[PDB]
């Protein structure tokens, strides 16, 4: 394993949002020419093992943990009924403090706030991705596509992610391999060699949350000064067409980022390798 290692993403210009958007409530228009500098992405979701190494050298307790509760999806056992919050479900205990990560320790860690993602990225030398940059390296060198692989969601009849199957949230059939995480190592690989960026965990960015995007060409942007809600992207294994269609580079949403659930985890960025 070395599910730490990082890429190096090319520098370069893309179109960043998208003129046919989805979900329009979510700002996912207007599309926009967004240039980005050379940096180092995380291939893979942090896994439980990754943080775990973390919180045995700093001792660092998660918001979660301090809060006493975390957001669980009923299925498994709130901003839906099927959210739920579950005292003493953290980290180290995904769906309440009868469940456990011995068996799942190359999966995303989850339960984490986006405090605790900054923590660990620092931690490791280094930091979270931009939106922006998180989405550019979603794209995987491709332009104007739905997912990181193309516009087919089955191309060659294989799954290239872990979502759902099924009627959400009564039935998950588990026909992708996977009816929570899956291994942070799980899939193909992006175009940049990336795992997972779309599906399996939702993951932070750095950015404060806006609807409202300018057409104008950027660099390097940052997202808005000021914010309540930090962004989030990429779906995750409860994702599906029918009621949370954010399984694509361009969709985004939002949380405050004292905030953690069980299907919301976080990879790190860097200018340089650390
Ligand atoms: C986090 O620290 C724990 C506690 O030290 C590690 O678990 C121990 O590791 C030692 C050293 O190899 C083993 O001999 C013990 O059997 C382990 N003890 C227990 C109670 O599990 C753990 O491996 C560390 N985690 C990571 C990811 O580095
Ligand atoms: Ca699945
Ligand atoms: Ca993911």
């Amino acid at each position: 394993l070395a599910h730490s290692k990082m890429v190096p993403i090319p520098a370069g210009v893309f179109t960043m949002g998208t003129d046919d958007p989805q979900i329009k409530q979510d700002g996912e228009a207007p599309a926009r020419r967004v240039t980005i500098d050379a940096f180092y992405m995380d291939a893979y979701e942090v896994s439980n093992t990754e943080f775990e190494k973390f919180v045995n050298s700093t001792g660092y307790l998660t918001e979660a943990e301090k809060f006493g509760d975390s957001f669980v999806f009923e299925g498994m056992l709130a901003a839906a009924p099927w959210w739920l919050p579950v005292k003493g479900a953290n980290w180290r205990h995904p769906e309440g403090p009868d469940s456990t990560i011995l068996h799942r320790p190359d999966h995303p860690v989850l339960h984490v706030s986006w405090n605790d993602a900054v923590a660990y990225c620092t931690w490791a030398g280094k930091r979270l991705p931009t939106e922006a940059e998180w989405e550019y390296s979603c794209r995987g060198g491709l332009h104007n596509r739905l997912f990181p692989w193309g516009n087919k969601l089955q191309p060659k009849g294989q799954h290239y992610a872990n979502i759902w199957q099924g009627e959400f949230p009564v039935t998950n059939t588990g026909e992708d391999g996977f009816q929570g995480t899956a291994p942070v190592d799980a899939f193909p690989p992006n175009g940049y060699g990336l795992y997972n960026i779309v599906g399996n965990a939702w993951e932070w960015t750095s950015d404060w949350w806006t609807v409202h995007h300018s057409v104008e060409e950027t660099l390097n942007p940052k997202g808005p000064p000021s914010g309540k809600d930090r962004v989030k992207k990429g779906g995750s294994y409860m994702s599906h067409r029918s009621y949370c269609y954010r399984y694509r580079c361009a969709a985004r949403s939002q949380n405050t980022p004292d905030s953690s659930a069980s299907n919301l985890g976080f990879r790190c960025a860097a200018d340089r390798l650390p």
